[PDB]
This record gives structure tokens, C-alpha cells and sequence, in this order.
DNA sequence: GACTAGATCAGAAGCAGTAGAGCATGCATAGTTTT
């Protein structure tokens, strides 16, 4: 939907912004939510997020990590944690249709280790580590943002 | 996931052939009238 009156994660999210907010760009992950559980479905068997099928129960839901315009303010050079401080005060989150992925602080190796295992634990694919200093480079990899899989 | 292509079956329309009905033409004969 690129309008609140017709779409289908748009209208519902049209009114989740805080009112100062005008102009906003944000990245994130769309994926499936199942409301009878109230559970993220994996990605895999029984459904496509690309083409989702209307009759459905399954509703999809925008996980945020990263803001890079907002109030004609270019965030793309600022540090991560700057980015996330803005993120935080972009929109109110209303589960199930969009939402803020949490970020967990971090300085010891055996915390990567029990995250990585409480992810295997939830039959997760793994964990991600990001560097607070971290400056947006597009079509980049491995500049700042890591990941981890058993 | 959305979309299309090819195979399959049935339904319906067109055409062929037959049977049944109706309408002209003749004439065969008898009946009636005239001389």
C-alpha cells in the first residue's frame, strides 16, 4: 500500500508515527506473524511473505533496525547509537504490525556465546553483533554489522 | 506464489436423411339435361 486508504501493512500503521515526524525513512525486515500464538512464523514451509495469500489468518509485521532521514535530517553519517536514540523517539510501537528489534549491550565473548545458544534454543538461525561506531555505508558488507550462525 | 498451456469430457448446433402432411393436374366414369 503506498496510501493508508488501500495497502496491506500501511493502513493499519498510517496513525503509529509520533506527530512531529513528517519526512521519514526507515530499514527494517518484513516477515509473518501468526495472532492466534502471537509467534513470528519462520520463514520457510506453508507460506512466502512476497506473496502472501489474503485469506490467511497470517498478518505481516516490519521489524525496524535503522533510521536514515527524519524532519529532512541526514542521519546516513551519524554513529549507530546516535541512529537508534532517533529510532527510538520515531514511532510508538504497536505490536504485530510493526515493531523495534531489541539491542543488547554487550562486552564479553561469553555473552555472544549465550546469546547464540538461547537463539539455537528459540530454533533461531543466530545472532548478529553491530559496532556502536558504526557509519551507514550502502552496498558495503562486513563493515560494521557481523553475524554468527552455529 | 501467480499464471498459462495442453489434454479431456460433455453439451449444443449444423447438416443429412426419412416420414408425414398438404396442394396442383388429370381423367374416368356416371349422372343429368337436351334434342
Amino acid at each position: 500500500g503506498a496510501s493508508p486508504t488501500e495497502g496491506s501493512l500501511t493502513p493499519f500503521i498510517h496513525n503509529a508515527f509520533k506527530a512531529d515526524i513528517q519526512i521519514c525513512i526507515l530499514d527494517g525486515e518484513m516477515m509473518a506473524y501468526n495472532p492466534n500464538t502471537q509467534t513470528f512464523m519462520q520463514k520457510g514451509t506453508k507460506f512466502d511473505i512476497k506473496r502472501m495469500v489474503e485469506d490467511s489468518d497470517l498478518q505481516t509485521c516490519y521489524c525496524v533496525f535503522d533510521v536514515l532521514m527524519v524532519n529532512n535530517k541526514k542521519l546516513g553519517h551519524e554513529t549507530l547509537r546516535k541512529r537508534y536514540e532517533i529510532l527510538s523517539s520515531i514511532f510508538t510501537p504497536i505490536p504485530g504490525r510493526i515493531e523495534i528489534v531489541q539491542k543488547t549491550q554487550a562486552h564479553t565473548k561469553n555473552e555472544v556465546i549465550d546469546a547464540l545458544n538461547e537463539a539455537i534454543d528459540k530454533r533461531e538461525e543466530g545472532i548478529m553483533v553491530k559496532q556502536p561506531l558504526s557509519i551507514y555505508k550502502p552496498d558495503k558488507r562486513g563493515e560494521g554489522w557481523l553475524k554468527i550462525k552455529p
